[PDB]
């Protein structure tokens, strides 16, 4: 990050920029972009260093410096922004050519910021390469009284793809899809490869009597341990597993419960999860909250998110997906996108609405949507 190349980014913006546009990124009012913008052209940065309001006429940090500073805390930002872009870029395209090495097609593109592999039918016809990964069949471990669709047998095969390569997955399946399903035969397809858990699933509370449901029926070979009740009921499920007496496959649990009080929080963290399901997971779109440092704290190998809405054009919350799937990205500060965090909406600016906002959230859906993995109803029918 250079600082010669900043503060040339910062003049050239200061002398391109609409008035409107100035107080999108900077957060100044209307009137104080109005004056800077008609105080340019700039020549060097000393020139917009110099520009202050006047002092009334007669009937604390002056507007220069205080942009001039806000701006180039931005730039920064931007910078940071782009580095994670092109390391999702490189990521990728790993995933991109593992799915081309498959032999399957792809009906989306990525300026929709997602994926949309919907049958495999010309595999069915013609047969699985010798040279290809993908498995056809349900996994053994599932219930043989339960039929996965083939979007659902792509859908386990792109997880496991994206469990190989060490990334993380966002499934963004429309809702009624069987996202639930298709985790659940994701760790029977696991279990088949002598990978066994510990795993995690958090979800609503809502949900979770149909998470056990699940379990029983599509996948009764998993145990699974409920880690929920009073904080009684809690010590004493911690005292139960701790001494390994009978271990287990699959742990669920809440987001209260696993993000709220120091016990249970580093109890997950002890347990070494292998896979960690974060269900209706919208807290991983604002990485501006304490919940969140909490839930990306815990350790796991593979993360996956499940989600019914496709990504938003929303620069804050693709930076928090950008910290969920990268590697080793939440471990780094980050301290230099603290600024766009803290730009705060409001009628007279958005810093979603400035222009090199815009363009960061075109470039980054566009990267990111080898990490999503989303069918619709009207596909899949």
């Amino acid at each position: 990050i250079d600082t010669a190349a900043l503060k040339e980014e910062v003049l050239k913006y200061m002398n391109r920029c609409s008035t409107q546009d100035l107080a999108d990124m900077t957060g100044c009012t209307l009137a104080e972009a109005e004056f800077m913008v008609a105080k340019r052209p700039f020549p060097d940065l000393e020139s917009a260093l110099v520009v202050k309001q006047p002092r009334p006429v007669i009937p604390k940090t002056p507007l220069g410096p205080r942009l001039v500073g806000i701006c180039m805390e931005i730039m920064r930002g931007y910078f940071v922004v782009d580095a994670l872009i092109r390391q999702c870029e490189q990521l990728g395209g790993k995933i991109q050519r593992g799915i081309e090495a498959w032999g399957l097609s792809n009906t989306a593109t990525s300026d929709e910021g997602e994926t949309s592999l919907v049958n495999f039918d010309q595999m069915k016809s013609f047969g699985t390469p010798a040279n290809s990964s993908f498995i056809t069949t349900p996994p053994a471990s599932f219930s043989p009284d339960i039929k996965l669709q083939d979007y659902q047998i792509i859908g386990i095969n792109w997880l496991y793809l994206l469990y190989e390569l060490k990334l993380a997955g966002i499934l963004a399946d429309e809702m009624g899809l069987g996202k639930t399903c298709q985790t659940i035969a994701f760790f029977s397809l696991l279990m088949d490869k002598n990978i066994n858990g510990p795993h995690l699933v958090i979800a609503p509370a809502s949900t979770m009597e149909n998470w056990l449901r699940e379990f029983a029926k599509f996948c009764p070979k998993l145990k699974i341990e409920l880690y929920y009740g009073s904080q009684v009921e809690r010590e004493e499920i911690r005292e139960r597993i701790n001494s390994n007496k009978d271990s287990y496959n699959v742990m669920l649990t809440t987001y209260r419960l696993a993000a709220t009080s120091k016990a249970d929080r580093l109890f997950l963290r002890n347990q070494k999860f292998n896979v960690c399901v974060y269900d209706e997971g919208h807290y991983l779109k604002n990485r501006a909250s304490e919940r969140y440092r909490h839930l990306m704290s815990i350790p796991a190998d593979f993360r996956v998110l499940l989600t019914g809405t496709p990504l938003q054009n929303n620069l804050k919350e693709l930076i928090s997906l950008l910290a969920f799937i990268l590697p080793h990205v939440f471990d780094y500060g980050l301290k230099s996108l603290d600024v766009i965090f803290t730009m705060k909406k409001s009628p007279e600016s958005d810093f979603e609405r400035a222009l090199l906002s815009e363009q960061r959230v075109s470039r980054a859906k566009m990267m990111m949507a080898p990490f999503v993995l989303r069918r619709k109803k009207s596909q899949v029918l």
